[PDB]
RNA sequence: CGAAAUCGCAGUGAAGAUGCUGUGUACCCGCGGCUAGACGGAAAGACCCCGUGAACCUUUACUACAGCUUUACAUUGAAC
């Protein structure tokens, strides 16, 4: 899963950087608890703006 | 229950004859009894054998399946 970081978290990357995570990690923790967003054009534009 | 003008004996005969041979006996027809025979009636023998027949049962017969169980992947992630 390609995902944009919404905050610093260890061993993955910086704020706003796009990482690849395991689908379970991305789907069950980060996105539901508001630490990242799915990697789409409409979300990268939202974050950059 | 094929139809009968439906006797005994010794033989003969698909090998135990009311029906064939020889012979003996016997006038025609009932009624009351009897069950020696009509291999009597009844049930396409269940005993036995056969059929590349059936069924159900058993098992360390064959081949399978349910169920149980093992591991690989997915649901399934993070850190040391």
């Amino acid at each position: 899963m390609q995902i944009i970081l919404l905050q610093r978290i260890v061993n993955l990357g910086k704020l706003g950087e796009t990482v690849d995570v395991k689908p379970g990690y991305g789907r069950n923790f980060l996105i539901p608890l508001g630490k990242a967003l799915p990697a789409t054009a409409a979300n990268i534009e939202k974050f950059e703006a």
